């Protein structure tokens, strides 16, 4: 009874109605977790006397935010009915990007054309977000999470292994279901696209970066050795306080969502080197300076390959260190930095499975490889 | 010299007069532990001038509560002398049971029949405990913690491992002694004695839960993946500070025992099953439930068998969880309460050789399993 | 003194009262092996001084489960008693059937009527098993297994030598016995029957093999070059450490049983050869198939000739491998797979000296080849 | 029904257009072996209660990189339509060179010209490698393995065998095919090739070692007892774990190649013979020492004979050993070491039919014994 | 050149002054073995980017301790010199015996007397041993070891093959030498020593056995089927790592010396044989019990005989297992244990070439059976 992975996954911006174009399935992998928690209190009472007693009662008092979280792979394919690229979990994408309503060729958040997928944050800054709902399913079981809101993904660009995602948030409330709500295969993916899908993998090691100075339009060839960039948005729940009958969250405010990043690498030797650029960094000591940065997940090639881009326009670097791992290890550590307060932040996410460098140039220009950039 | 298990414990109401009456020799583990520690205060100075100096001195402040701990096997067997259930440590469990003399007949703490051997907490609400001896021995040594008091006993329900019970106190202070004080093998335990205790072991996997609710009558069948239930005592020990002399430890304050569990099991979907259960607590939300809640270690049988039983009358359930295991394990924890504020606990433990069913049914209803219950 | 195979094997249900129904005499090949080991622990002492030392001290800390294992060939012959079939060692059969008493009538575990005999695994759940007895007897000496349980039983399907079982298990203790217990002729077994049992052989190059897909419906045509199968029970034993006094193991758990095989043959180029199912299990690819797979020890006749029969009724297939042997041999793994979780498994096996092909069917499709399948 | 040597081989770079110039069948010997596994995981549950049950389920995760080796004769001759020294399996010899065309002129990898043919590892640094294609035939039968990828070669200089090599890669699956793909016989070998190429054999005992310090510009003269020496790749294949529908290796990232070899002698007191190298060895207990090593299968001639020559321009030689044989025998061990991390391996490997020691000299000093060293 | 056994054994207690009373030749056996080995450590990069790499450097780090081993007879014989029983490896008796200097009559480690040769452990329990130097001589070469230690030393009581000891130690390096140090002939034995030796072979079929309980003073004949004993030392090497110029080891330190045996015979039916003593074994159950055993090399005599005498006086016997050898084959093993931690083992190690029965009474009473005994 009850196997482990017989769970399946589905996401729906509304409880009703669902179909292909407002619920979506998407693959998971093992280490998928969910769960919700409550919060006790404990009176006791003391007293100075002859015959001393204990009586204590703790009540309920309220409960926390449900957490969930997952991982996926990255998984460019090209969509038959409008032949744009498009990725499993665009949904997710698009509540992360803004709290609006889905349009894939509005050029906001998330969208797409017949060359590649981009995600931007232009318009994400609101005191709420896009609500969704998500559903997880057993033999002979449903639940869902009620009011569900994404609050932090992570990216790991490891050396060895497959690129993926970890994406981890937070709901109202977790709540089982009495019987079998919407149809689970009909709404699922099929076999032809999983078809397309096993050749759409990112082969992780080719992964490249690039950098350039803003202030002496100085660059660098930095081979890595791997690293990790996190999205993160500081959801926070508010909760008011009738402990005579419990209490449940009510509503949620969006914090100050936040980019950064860390890369890892060899000190070499080199012209426009790893320590021309630590010598560099340490003799500058300006309290600001300012960076353009490039990750290519998967690398890039003259002829079309899968790939996937993240670029930062004006990314701040800090002091590197030096570690003492068997050959002279290397750190450094970036955060995204908006010019002026309220415009919009580094932004421009890339993938598809055709990307040529040509292309690749295009999309560091603009936050788009296909069109003509200026 | 002074190899490690050599060591033997035995445990007296007074430091005369020993006996087989007075004092006891209880079988022990391997992970036995004892110690005292002491305060260090350190004093300096620092000065503003052209000539600095260090001088520093620390000075010894007083001795905390000797620590003490060790655990043993749940075990009982019937005395020859009475002809009743009696385990071979049963002056610490009176001990802890309260803090008045011995008797075992009255009903009050532990006592026992002709069939099993019972414990309650009706006399426990003092401001000390029944004040305990505690004397190890070693190959040609012998040491003494004075004024010993029980806090912590705990049980873990396992799987695989036999049942067992550790227990952890403190005391007034560690004394070694300079010869030895009393028969180290006429007030030992005997080879006949050991010879019936060889059948008295707990088969631990076989241990059963039952669970009723007190609002609905509503019962469910709950199998269990292991669990751990404990009591505490909260002790506290009094020391005034002449710190120009040393000090030491006067005396201790009984603060609050309590006694807590928690369970472990599957998510199974059964009619009264653990979904069921699990449907009906998230659903509740209400404040304060009540539950009645047993385990019968080493499972019942319709035949006399050895077991142990703890029953709750009262115990309030938390909300459960749910965690990523290989299969769906759900968790579970929960209190006793006694009926407001200066009534008994739920008490009841209960441990025999012979336990049958019907039996079983008459020690949770009562307390005692062997009288006729109302 | 002491000739090897004078020894002479018992098993009784009970030590007391032994006769033709409780006890039973079983041949046994030359390897029969039995024996009965101990732990150790070694302590020593390290110093960093001027005079090192030595000093160490082993102790006995406690026995292992006694283990023994012997062989058998399978004979089954007709007891004129009841005019039913049966095997010389139907008690262990029934002990690894299940752990409740003898009823051959039943249809539970093992039974017969008056054309074969049969076993099943429906009755065989427990933590525990039927308790049996093993007395070995050499010149003017007895010795035996106290609790004495059965693990694991193996057979395998030769091309050349004579069918034979091969069991192995554990018991608490071996003993020596100061005398003769038991009548050492009386209850053994008797020319005449010996002269029956001469008829009663399986010629193992007949055997034959059917295998048959749940999903296409369809069969094969699979010439085979021997292979084994095994019946597992993973015993544990449980042993409290009072190693200043040695321990001894105080029982067993039961845990789970297994059933797996495995085969071996050409590969064939035919209609529904060994080619053909090759080629479906490697484009299938499938996360769970289902097959039924059918042995014949000894092949089958249309007349009445001596064959055993393997049943299994939801095997899963394994992806098969290709050796590089002298004619490209190909192997295959399969396991039994119960009907969901808490189902009987496949169970079925039969012997006899007299099946025939329309019976091996009504065998195959009831666990039962005498009265009319449905 | 399929014999075991009518097995033939070919090797392609493409699945299409098949020809002699993208076609190649090589003869190979007895103890060719391929295979491919797939991996498996049992999951069991265990329960504490009344009614202990069963229920396992394994499920097929993924499918393993098949493996594939055999060995075959060193073979050179010369090649009528453009006079050159060639050996029939020269295509597996340019994928070990490197991951681009096939260019026999360009020098780089493999190439040759009228005299010889050679070997070098300048352009083989990738990610990847030239991904090729196995197709292996019987009698009505065709089954191929895709993307099949060279990793380790051996050549042991035995004192009495032929000198042979053996060769060991994977690829990403195993597949069988219905028909006939292309010629059998138009694309193989012909008879006239062959007549030429029982002319081609090494006399394997005749092969000669050279020894030279890089240091104290010293040379030894060291008759030998055989050795061996190996190049491996180090190759690993990535693999995404969707194990709800099973997997498949997607790609593969090459390590780090490498080259090694072990030598044997007898321990000989002569001028600069093996004593005065152990005592060398022994008394210099530098970190890092240099040599140049030359081995010459086939002996050398003023004359034309056919021969091949390993060169290690750099080899650092480890400390020798002296085994208890029956005349003092003893072991070297060396390792190929670039100069600097990024620069080309020891690299040359010659082979011919018409070596002369005077080409032997160039052979070595350049890497090509045809034209004019400097 | 080099021929094997050509070889010839001195060892010595200092480098200069060779004479026949620090230096003494020995005779060895076909098997004699000896060598020294190094450690390599290999360091390699992994990088992410375009153009990958490989180079690898692997450094020597330090040489390990020097093993050698042989073995030779038991071989007593009488110096003319002194009138005194001697063997002609008595140097490294005295070098296991202790560390301190020769002394053969102040009873202390090894010594004798007009009748016998003695080998106590008295004073061995130091950090160091008697610091010894191994010379091997070829054909006009040489080598020595140097700083060569004692560590074990092993003797198979066989049936049927000659009695003999197997030696193994280490040593800081081996060290070839330039020159003759030292006379191979006139410091090495002479003719008529070997002929005396020839009558001194211990005729071994004629070993017999003596055990005596300690506890009800009960004794056992037991014949016997071989077995083995064994003498250990546990020495350790200390070298610091200074790897940027190879290390060296610098001391060594001596663990905790041992020595174990190991006995067969066959069950035996008779008073106070192999089966009594197996029944009280199993019996018994104790955690330690005491034994005596004795081991009579060559058989005893009423008449002066060739024998060797080992003596256990406190030896723990384990408990006795029975294999399914043809006839009924038993196994027994024991270990030495001291009296308290600090005193003298068992010790008593005797050889002589005249051994009685009443001197063997004298010998196994006080270790020494010429005078007379308490």
């Amino acid at each position: 009874l009850q196997l482990l992975r017989n769970t399946r996954i589905f996401v729906s911006t509304v409880k009703t109605g669902h179909d292909t174009t407002n619920t979506q399935e998407i693959l998971v992998q093992d280490d998928i977790s969910w769960g919700q928690d409550s919060n006790s209190t404990d009176i006791t009472v003391n007293e100075a006397g002859p015959r001393p007693t204990r009586g204590s009662k703790r009540f309920n008092d309220s409960l926390n935010a449900a957490e969930w979280s997952f991982s996926t792979y990255i998984l460019p394919y090209e969509d038959t009915t409008t032949g744009k690229q498009i990725v499993p979990d665009y949904m997710l994408w698009h509540a992360l990007s803004s709290g609006k309503a889905i349009d894939l060729d509005g050029d906001t958040g998330a969208h797409n054309n017949a060359t590649n997928f981009m995600v931007n944050f232009k318009d994400n800054a609101y005191h709420e977000l896009a609500m969704l709902h998500i559903y997880i399913l057993t033999d002979n079981a449903w639940s869902y999470i009620d009011s569900c809101q994404i609050n932090q993904a992570e990216v790991n660009v490891d050396i060895e292994d497959i690129g993926r995602v970890t994406w981890s948030g937070n709901g109202n409330q977790l709540i089982p279901l009495d019987e079998q709500p919407f149809d689970p295969d009909a709404l699922g993916i099929d076999d032809e696209t999983y078809m397309t899908i096993q050749s759409s993998y990112i082969k992780n090691k080719l992964t490249i970066l690039k950098i350039k100075d803003m202030d002496s339009d100085k660059e660098y060839d930095i081979p890595i050795t791997g690293g990790t960039f996190t999205i993160n948005n500081n959801i926070t729940y508010l909760t008011p306080n009738i402990m005579s009958r419990v209490n449940i969250p009510i509503g949620s405010f969006t914090g100050a969502f936040e980019l950064t990043g860390s890369l890892t690498a060899y000190l070499n030797d080199k012209s426009l080197g790893s320590m021309e650029l630590y010598k560099d960094l340490v003799r500058t000591l300006k309290v600001v300076n300012r960076f353009e940065i490039a990750l290519i997940l998967g690398g890039e090639y003259d002829d079309e390959r899968p790939a996937a881009v993240l670029v930062a326009k004006q990314a701040h670097v800090n002091i590197p260190t030096i570690e003492t791992d068997d050959v002279l290890g290397t750190s450094v550590e970036f955060k995204a930095i908006p010019t002026d307060l309220d415009t919009g932040d580094e932004g421009y996410l890339g993938f598809s499975n055709k990307y040529t460098k040509t292309t690749v140039a295009n999309l560091i220009a603009t936050g788009d490889g296909a069109e003509t950039p200026p």
